[PDB]
């Protein structure tokens, strides 16, 4: 088994028809599946989307289960592009449910109740042919962002119409900015990558790009930009150090390190950085992860910068290979879980002195494979091709 967990069954036996799509799916298949805060998963699995609220009871009258049709796309269907939002946030069944699906070129597809799985209204956006995400916020509205960092606020309205406005300075691009060198620098710079890795909900909406955090303040309506940090700038030496900064030529090595920003988390310390730093030059050549720790107070960045360099510690490959997300289901308890598509870590982050023993878990063994992962409850969930539903708990 595992040494210091207990990796088991988590709910009740899931539906008919979450067991036919997973009997079903061959290795080829592309699965993913959105576990939603709310207690409702959703499986994105050809053309279907299958949602079914996560039954901690066993009980059958409390069951709920329904198969939505996908608007067509030539690409395949993401559950990142997929959301749910919950009548005043409280899960109560399926009238309780609203639904969107986007797709990677732009369609919307909104069901106001999962109760009723014919009635939908449809809109379009527009991106190039982009990795976007969907995420549900308040007001009952969601936000599109895209592979560019174009963040798109989506209010149904009640006559059917789907009303959409681009965020303030959120337009991807160059917001303000004009097309030359050094002239039209302002709230943006021309030699500026803006490429989004991931975004966050918290009455507040974050974005991570290849360069930066940026952070708005909504209502249900609109939103206010509060802020953007190079956090390339700020966590760079920082991150540097924790790695190579104690090798005897550190001040070589450093100016030759790659690092990439890949997601974003928060828990009681404040923010949580997920990042990957290399140097091609090293022989052998390895992929650090890190767990970087920053506070949110106000619209600047504080001092207090902790790196934490995890157990991940792959061979460089390829840079389309960096691949490796994050689940902090705890928001009081220091630890964080690192997971691609074979193995979970459980990590720490911060100072380290409430978090759970550092252990990988393998789901790469004969066929199996870690297709999405969440929490319910405080408690780390995955979702696991083999096995379903499973948890991750502590022995002690």
């Amino acid at each position: 088994e595992t040494v210091n967990y207990n990796v088991q069954l988590f709910g009740s036996s899931l539906p008919v028809k979450v067991m036919e799509a997973l009997s079903n799916a061959s290795a080829d298949e592309p699965m993913a599946a959105c576990i939603h805060e709310g207690g409702w998963a959703w499986l994105a699995c050809n053309d279907r989307l299958i949602i079914w609220k996560i039954s901690h009871s066993s009980s059958a009258k409390l069951m709920v289960c329904k198969e939505l049709p996908l608007p067509l796309s030539d690409s395949e269907w993401s559950a990142d592009l997929v959301d749910i939002c919950a009548q005043t946030g409280d899960p109560a069944a399926a009238q309780s449910v609203a639904l969107m699906a986007a797709t990677p070129e732009g369609s919307s597809r909104y069901w106001p109740n999962i109760l009723h799985e014919g009635t939908y209204i449809e809109s379009y956006t527009e991106f190039g042919s982009l990795c976007a995400f969907v995420t549900a916020v308040k007001g009952n509205s969601f936000i599109l962002s895209s592979e560019k960092n174009q963040l798109v606020r989506l209010t149904p309205d009640a006559s059917g119409k789907m009303n959409q406005r681009v965020l303030p300075q959120g337009q991807g691009m160059l917001s303000g900015i004009g097309r030359r060198v050094s002239t039209l620098f302002g709230i943006l710079s021309p030699a500026v990558e803006s490429t989004l890795c991931s975004v966050l909900w918290d009455d507040c909406f974050y974005t991570l790009t290849d360069s930066s955090i940026n952070k708005w303040d909504l209502d249900d309506t609109s939103e206010s930009q509060v802020l953007n940090w190079d956090m390339s700038r700020v966590l760079r030496e920082y991150i540097s150090d924790a790695i190579w900064g104690s090798e005897s030529d550190y001040d070589d090595i450093k100016a030759g390190i790659n690092i990439n920003y890949l997601s974003l988390n928060q828990n009681c310390d404040g923010l949580v950085i997920l990042s990957a730093a290399w140097h091609p030059g090293d022989n052998p050549c390895q992929i650090y992860y890190t767990l970087v720790t920053v506070k949110d107070e106000g619209y600047n960045i504080s001092d207090e910068i902790t790196v934490e360099v995890t157990q991940f510690n792959p061979v460089f490959q390829a840079r389309g290979m960096q691949l490796c997300q994050l689940v902090v289901p705890n928001f009081s308890s220091q630890a964080c879980y690192l997971y691609t598509q074979e193995m979970i870590f459980a990590c720490s982050t911060g100072t380290g002195r409430s978090t759970l023993p550092q252990e990988k878990i393998p789901f790469e063994a004969q066929g199996d494979n870690i297709v999405g992962a969440g929490s319910c409850e405080g408690w780390p969930v995955f979702f696991i091709r083999k096995s379903g539903m499973l948890t991750v708990v502590a022995r002690e």
